[PDB]
């Protein structure tokens, strides 16, 4: 289960994972069908020796998968994804700038 | 699997008319994709809706106004969003237990019908956010009863 | 719980999206409403994509072809019915056990393009029913893999 | 629990209602908000005396409520219901007969 | 898992003595065999008896008499039966939502003492199958009362 | 789970059993300790490749094992066996036919 | 709900022919009655049939052979039963756990063709109870083997 | 929950019930319909008073019921019901006096 | 999983001021090691705390005085223990049907306070054991109310 | 359900509660057995009229109870009580005035 | 239900001894106190016990070191807590969806043996926090094995 | 799972463990970390051939692991181990025989 968030910005979608523990060669980032943005990967066990006993385990491991479905008309060329601080940000760049309609309301009462 | 909109509720939904059809789907699809009730937790949600208007309330304990968003989104869609700040604090205290732990959320519905922005009144009180948007009148049509032959 | 359409399985719907979400909003209203299940029970289907065509399979043992329909509604709405006959066995006979109980029933699925109608081929063989719905050629766009920064 | 059918005839769209064991003073049927088909009513539990002894229970009792929207152009002063051998019929008249669009297809194979 | 004989309800089965033995014995023989309970569905039944007589009753909505079926075997073994016919309505219609789907099925129930077959009443009434089976008198020899000594 | 009906005729015991897509030579009849029919076989799954994409999965699959107790005095030699349209018929006949003794009631009321 | 007659074990009982209607059945009446099931849990038990004879096996740990008893009742009724004598361990230990705890108990079970009773034979070994239950010579009737026509 | 044994003498079939904190007077000894034994009565719950606390709670109370079929050919009007150290003990006479036919087995191996 | 020392009963321990946490944490434990439930359930046990008081609840049916021990430990552990006897009846009965079927068995509860032995009285009546434990007299040190200010 | 959070400063234990939609009318604060701090209270469900119609439900009602132990010599008469902005805050004066020990450790690696 | 100290997950603790009597004593109160259960979500924890010494992992994906802490208390408990700062991110932007929602939170651990502060290392990596305790030397007495008698 | 008792004797601490058809070759006794004691094995499962058939299974089989805390001071050479009639007995010497201290109090009333 990779924890993901969808974000719009008036230049791109942008989609955030957590991903801990995982190194940039175990994460593939892509684009199937044309529109559907694919992330998956996967977070290495760490099996090791019999010498060691566990205490505790709350921590996963396994495989992961996430898709989105992207524009039909979105920059499939121009995505960036970045991975740092066990956090990957994917970046899809929308075919003309333009921040989404939204109409504030007043907080007090 | 595939996340292609925002999760926006809306009472008249298909997913409705056949619980079980769709209880019996889901059940083995629940090991996948993601999950926002987590988010969702931390600001549960009533809809109320009075024949005068839609009522919305959201708990919100310990939130200021700065920290949380009401808009309307493509005429008929509510999104309440925001995000608890850090207290502020004694930096060095000892933490015994800790509870209460909120984090980012956003919301939406589907409106019945497109709400007059103008017209939709917010207010925070008592860590309780409360969103009424005002109905159109309607006479509430009258309704028809048929009489059972047979 | 307003019925308002007719089930139509989308394997794109957002219900997939937030599979708990929606495991959690429905759990609550299973004692509602009503359900097509029991129906559904009758015609078992599975739906695959080969990238050459969409191939449906239902179960309907010991139905003949004058008791299923294969239509196709708003041009991308496949559709099965029917209702196993009454066998014409000796009427006068001892049942001593009876666990094949058919009745009526429709299914529908939402193809991800209009089908053209006339290559939609429907066979009935060995009491599986198979619907093969011709897809239109495309080379599969490539996949794009990012090199990841950072 | 009330199971019920939904068909379309080039005139009317046509509702099944299995109601065993319900007389026509139980069921109620009507249209909310317009354009809403409301079937309700009781399937009354024969409660009866403790001289009885209960082999085997299987049948249900209690209220029973059922939904279905209509067309905002549905000839809603035209309903019509009746009940017969426990099968409740609501007939709905279209504002303008016209069988749906069905295309069928070959079996064979 | 061999079945040997038809299902005949008895009120005084030794399945009962120990309901928790028997739970805890057949829930790990669920996965197997068969089960009619499909079939069963079609024809809930109830079953009372009041000092006068044994009284079932079936819910058969919509079925007509020519296709229910009532019969005595064995001296003791009432045995109910049918399957709901094809409604013969409209042949092209649209079927938008169908959840009434009845089938075949076969009931049996173990009379507490063999039946005068010529006293057995039966009616079909507001899709209710009532079936009256007169007992003979007894006085129900009166209730023994004991004084707990100690 | 091989859904399987049991009827007796005057001449002899007849069981169905729904086996779609289950090719003869899948299906297994025959008559253990004596008296002990049983009807088993497997439902082959088509696994195919994965080229392929699953949209929607309800059709099962495997082995099906089905065993009925005949009467110590069957024409066990003469059970015939007969699979068409997804449907298995397996006709046993018995020692000396004889209708069995039903007395049927009057439905009215 | 009336207890009639002992508990026996019958591996051809009706009650395995429709698991889950046996299943449905019960579960609204594990809530009623009595059950040995507790008692069972004295004595864990297995029933192998080898060609050669029935055999069963019964986990008896640390039980003397003057607390246990095998007899055959009605000709074809295999019953065991005992019960674990206190240890006669020195009176005043402390006891910081105690988990081992036995009492009395008796199990049957209905043999498929009565017993040579004395062919019987029984053993006590290791804290395991076995008995062996001689069956008579056949040729296992051969297996006919039909072709399936159509 | 009333836990009872079930046992037979050569003279009558024994029944014994755990009744812990139940008075003879809460408790009834009944034969229903000729010859079903049936047990019955309460575990009164000791409510008190809110002054009070609970930290343990594990023993039930409230209703219990016991039905066992007895022979048509029982001694009827002969059966004693006895009750002590919150054990009863109903004593059923058998028509004619006769042990159980029970052939023991010897055990070694 | 490795037991160091005795199951007592404290209503005060810090499994209880997470409940959700500790259930979280040991039903992935429960396929492990050993329990003492089986045993536990030949005496249920409650117990209750009058202001005067500590009342413990002991259903012991058909348990003799010689077969029952009271005793303290460590000057606030309370312990019950002991093993109903084998009914000395009749070598050579029938038995039909056994559900009454007890064995060894401790228990053992944290005083609040270090209890005056002396003090603490024992009785047996109609297979009730019942441990009351005399308190010492504190005038339950006034109950203080804070003014919410805000 | 009432979440709590246990924090201590050099001059008391503070406990925060989540109580929004309380009105502090509808919240007690006390000290029992002379050192169990008791926060309960009820959150009043807004049943209304029949007028209405609920599409959503997710916030609970009812009464909440919370205890948490105090140490035996703690300013029990100075213990103060704000609410504000659905937030309880519960201040209890430690006898003496004293940082906890705590040594922190270096973060990196 | 009284909450007394802090949370401090030891692995020797004695509700592990009988994880069913445990199980079996909190389902009943699982409807009561609080939890943190929640706030624990946002730091899973590993203990690994290596000879050489305790590594504990926390998945703390997107947390700066300003962010977590980590303590050592009464000698040997080690203690983990923090919260993941508000993302900085541009203000406006439209949230479609939301899962990651992380908020305070503290740890705590019983170490088997009273740590040398200076000698523990904290490294934070790819969202993952370690915390290595090098324990002191020791043959690992050797393990007895016992001739089984008998 | 091995079920075990723990006793005191004013000479040593005795566990006992039911082991029903397991051979001293199965079992293992041993003392780990200086004072862990530690009884485990398999209760091997009689696999056997197809001719057989199970009627019935209730006895258990495969591994089972149970571990006790000795006392830091326990005379951990002189474990003895003796496995007879399907039930294994630990004898774990005391470092100084002394009978626990324990208060026993009279029951009547």
């Amino acid at each position: 289960n990779a924890r993901m968030d969808w974000k719009e910005t008036p230049e791109a979608h942008v989609f955030k994972a957590d991903l801990p523990g995982v190194k940039k060669e175990e994460v593939k980032v892509e684009v199937e069908d044309g529109n559907v943005l694919v992330v998956s990967g996967e977070r290495t066990k760490e099996k090791e020796d019999k010498n060691d006993k566990w205490h505790r385990v709350e921590r996963s491991s396994g495989k992961f998968v996430r898709r989105f479905r992207l524009l039909e008309d979105a920059k499939v060329e121009e995505v960036k994804a970045g991975l740092e601080n066990g956090v990957l940000t994917v970046t899809v760049p929308k075919a003309e700038v333009k921040k989404p309609e939204v109409k504030a309301i007043q907080i007090s009462g």
